[PDB]
């Protein structure tokens, strides 16, 4: 019966990363202050979030844990609070018109110190034994541990935390103290929050847990659950022992597990089908991932990814452009296999130059409806240009239901290299934000689909911004949802890993046209990732 | 009171008997001393599941409201006739604490280890003895009669067989004020029937993790910030049901989502909707057909658009000489002159659906002029990919022809079809660009729910799922009051769609070969003023 669950001692800290191929881990956010204060300036998402941990109560779990505490001890008010616990370092930071902290018992650490010298209505203490003399003395709902790196060291290393809420900085500042390292074997992490922006930087909140190493409505549900067949004579022959991590965290809340989800759902319940090459995949039929492109970039954390290839491939599209040796000469080899005399010769395309990749996505972007001929062809004012059409409508008529670019040209299909997996975006556009649909009709779960979310979260990122816009919501429709037989072993692994707070991507704001951006317009912040995996 | 002191539930199943619809519809108990049915076996295992279930670590909740009032199993209560109609091999109903009312025979007469009770009241007091979970009242007409007149029965556990059967014994008309409907499943089919599953309630006149979820929702939307101007009061039907599990919830809760979360926007006609971006609505076509039933639909028009598509048409005129006017505002000299389609023919809609599905690329002249053999037959190519290569991820129908947009006289809503084969069945996704929710969305799930049939039968597939994936998703906001008046009505259990199966070509479907089975709906909703 450990001190910790008993008086509810929670650690709350926020880590930046600190001036350290870069390898990460969970020590890559560890850096806690700098000169006596914090590392930023304000971050006051992770205050609005701090605010809400420290200061909630509930009433109604009072009564259990106040049993709780004078059972294991063997035995005023009533306007239930939590306690804080400060470093006096930590307490001297804190600005004077902010102390003490409202709504909390506060409770300082000093040596130094003693109550006498405090104004404030402040618990002081000479040592941490002394806090739990206090909290047994005391009606409080939580006790919160709000640091100073000695503080964390101390309560940490006398095993006194049940849980850190654990806020992840996704920037670099100085910093002159750290979070000690949190031992795996002690501690692992069970919930990992959504990804937000606040003050030009990304942040998530994590739960590291301390490791063991009417309810008539209730019965309603079991009736209505009658027909399900999985008793787990295992529909698909996959483990549950090799999602160990995947499934032992409670709150999946962060975005990447949008793509995480999917892949565990094709592979608990897709289809065994034997697709055009004969590789085999497990498969599914419809599926919507939505990522908030004001608040990151979903650029997937679990896996490296390189994105110059595709940002390349976005920019050779908006040129309009078929050549698939423009890309080769960039060292870009996305189109090299789709553009062989073999390739070409199987699809029919005998009378098809090498590379010649034929009327694809650039072409039916700028000249949709023209006659294609070959890849060096002036195309200018054949065909309709969707691209020009769909930045005049988001600028002169945002609220029509009309703004899509369609890849799939019918009559064009069979002359295509092959016909296109992105076949439409369609824009939406509300209160000076523009949302992006993308439907793909078919996606590969493994290797396609973490570059496409790439390709067009980019994409509507240069709409926006050439449109005066802000980016909203980039929206992926997945028709035929896809994993290839020889990725599962790689997809296993990369499931038992956990997201990292994403990057952003910053565009130089000085492009105005569509057309007018190049490979250096285009940055990836922090970008903190695990390492690669190669998918066969 | 007792009913709620002492856990008291009514389980039934009710069909229709042998026009204006309610929950009275669904009467029909017994026939000839049986069932009115032969065997409904999704509701054999829903009875049994629910008639056994025991929960541990709860009795100790109920040995203190009954007793503080003056394995473990469950209590039934059967009459003679319920008990005798029951076969032999069965009886006494295994893992359940039997028992019958009969004033008559008594335990010397009667066969293995039952209990018997000959007063109504006469069970308070064997209930007021005995340890068990929950009391089942598995009844006949007389037994349910009897125990709802005396307000004894908390909850009605009702399965809904949705066809009709000859019956001389009936349910009682659930007194609407008295009773009301807090949980609706899934719809199923079973023995050539659809069936759903809804629970009435007697009306009034490691827990850590649990505050995780509320740091977790710290920045969420508060109650001025849950954004729009509709109220919680006037949902409240909708509002109190816990379980919202028949499939008609995913086409209501989108309603709901938009007027609740909804952007107000000004379109095009100056009108004013609320609008979201992106939703997927999935509807098991093997299960039922999903024709809304919160209102009434008509669905012979849009039959006929179907097969006029099919056909290739773009005339207006052959849809208006057979009175289906879907099309006749987007014909008139007036819309298309604003089209700039001054040179245009009145109801000449251009190189629209039809003309795509089987002409796509061939340059559209008038709706007269003759096309076979020019442009591309989509339809009859993704007839032969789903017959010659199912595992195809390209058997995409595609009405959205940038080229052809302007000719056209409005673009598509229906932007593509894709589908997908697996083990001898076949889903369809249909993505719309634009979704009038009020209107629109609830004739366009039965348009190609149809479709997905028609493309199933002449590729010898069952239908599997139509998948109906939102892009703009708008409420017009004088459809408002109506829908409000929608979200507030217990979804029905669907209909089917019976195509003649001697059609195997999709050319050569005409509107006698499509019949709508058992459709049971709330009153027409004229959807504004
Ligand atoms: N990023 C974050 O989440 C947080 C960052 N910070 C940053 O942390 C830094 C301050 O931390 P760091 O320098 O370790 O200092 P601390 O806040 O941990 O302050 C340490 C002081 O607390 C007292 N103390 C600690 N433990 C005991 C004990 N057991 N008994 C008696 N006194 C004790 C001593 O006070 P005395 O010296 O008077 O005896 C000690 O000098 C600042 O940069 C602050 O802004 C603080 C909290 C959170
Ligand atoms: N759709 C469904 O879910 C169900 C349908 N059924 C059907 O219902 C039909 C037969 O049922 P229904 O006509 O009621 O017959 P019941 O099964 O209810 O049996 C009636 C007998 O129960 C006894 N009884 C009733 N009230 C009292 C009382 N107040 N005090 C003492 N005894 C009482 C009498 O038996 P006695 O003769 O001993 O006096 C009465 O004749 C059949 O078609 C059966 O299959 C049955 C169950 C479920
Ligand atoms: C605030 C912070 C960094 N965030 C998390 N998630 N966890 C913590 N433990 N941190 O809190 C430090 C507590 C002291 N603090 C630090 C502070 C804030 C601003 C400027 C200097 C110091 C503070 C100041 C004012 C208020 Cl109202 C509440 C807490
Ligand atoms: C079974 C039925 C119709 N279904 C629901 N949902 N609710 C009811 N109250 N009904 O219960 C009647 C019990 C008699 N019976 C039904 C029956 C069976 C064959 C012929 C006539 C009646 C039966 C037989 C075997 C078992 Cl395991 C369980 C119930
Ligand atoms: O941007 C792309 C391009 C291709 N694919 C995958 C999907 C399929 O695995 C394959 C295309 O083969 P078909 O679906 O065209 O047969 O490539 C993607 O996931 N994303
Ligand atoms: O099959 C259809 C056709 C139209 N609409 C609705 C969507 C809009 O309310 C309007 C179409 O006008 P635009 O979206 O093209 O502006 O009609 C549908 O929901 N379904």
């Amino acid at each position: 019966e450990q001190v910790c669950d008993v008086f509810d001692i929670y650690a709350i800290c926020a880590c930046c990363k600190v001036e350290s191929n870069e390898v990460f881990n969970n020590y890559t956010f560890r850096g806690l202050g700098n000169k006596g204060v914090l590392p930023w300036k304000c971050i006051s998402l992770d205050m609005k979030y701090f605010r809400a941990v420290t200061t909630y109560v509930n009433e109604s779990k009072y009564e259990k844990l106040k049993y709780k505490r004078c059972k294991y001890l063997n035995k005023n008010s009533k306007k239930l609070q939590n306690v804080v616990v400060m470093g006096r370092t930590n307490w001297e930071s804190i600005p004077k018109k902010f102390k003490p902290l409202s709504n909390r018992i506060n409770v300082i650490l000093s040596r130094t110190l003693k109550k006498e010298d405090f104004d404030e209505d402040v618990y002081i203490i000479n040592k941490v034994e002394d806090l739990i003399v206090l909290l047994g003395k005391l009606n409080y709902y939580k006790c919160f541990i709000l640091g100073g790196s000695v503080v964390y060291q101390e309560f940490l290393e006398k095993k006194l935390i049940k849980k850190i809420y654990f806020t992840r900085i996704n920037s670099t500042y100085e910093c002159d103290v750290f979070f000690p390292e949190i031992n795996e074997n002690e501690y692992q992490i069970i919930s990992v929050s959504d990804v937000y922006t606040s003050n030009n930087t990304t942040l998530d909140f994590i739960i590291y847990k301390k490791t063991n190493n009417d309810d008539e409505e209730e019965d309603d549900f079991v009736y209505f659950n009658f027909n399900k067949e999985k008793e787990e004579k295992n529909k698909n022959s996959i483990h549950p022992n090799d999602f160990q991590i995947y499934n032992s965290l409670k709150y999946k809340y962060h975005p990447e597990y949008q793509y995480l989800n999917i892949i565990y759902d094709i592979m608990m319940n897709g289809n065994k089908q034997s697709d055009r090459t004969g590789v085999g995949v497990l498969s599914k039929f419809g599926y919507i991932m939505k990522f908030d492109l004001s608040q990151y970039f979903p650029l997937l954390t679990t896996k490296k990814l390189f994105l110059r290839g595709i940002i390349e491939e976005l920019l050779w599209f908006i040129r309009g452009e078929t050549n698939g040796n423009t890309l080769l000469n960039k060292n870009v080899r996305i189109w090299e296999a789709n553009g062989t005399r073999e390739f070409l010769d199987n699809r029919k395309l005998f009378h098809r130059e090498v590379n010649d990749l034929g009327p694809i996505y650039g072409f039916q972007w700028r000249h949709f409806g023209a006659e294609y001929t070959n890849m060096y062809d002036n195309y200018e004012n054949k065909g309709v240009d969707q691209l020009k059409n769909i930045i005049n409508l988001i600028k002169n008529d945002p609220t029509s239901r009309r703004i899509l670019l369609c890849a799939w040209n019918v009559k064009d299909l069979d002359q295509m290299a092959l016909p296109p997996c992105h076949i439409l975006c369609q824009f939406y556009v509300f209160d000076g934000k523009l949302s992006c649909i993308m439907y793909q009709r078919s996606c590969d779960l493994g290797l396609g689909v973490p570059f496409n979310i790439a390709s067009y979260s980019i994409f509507t990122h240069m709409i926006a911004q050439v449109c005066n816009l802000q980016p909203a919501q980039f929206i992926h429709v997945l028709g035929n949802a896809h994993v290839y037989n020889n990725h599962i072993d790689s997809l296993k692994i990369q499931l038992n890993r956990i997201p990292y707070p994403f990057p952003t991507l910053k565009l130089n704001p000085d492009i105005k046209n569509i057309e007018d951006f190049t490979i250096s317009d285009f940055t990836i912040q922090n970008y903190v990732h695990h390492e690669k995996i190669s998918m066969d």
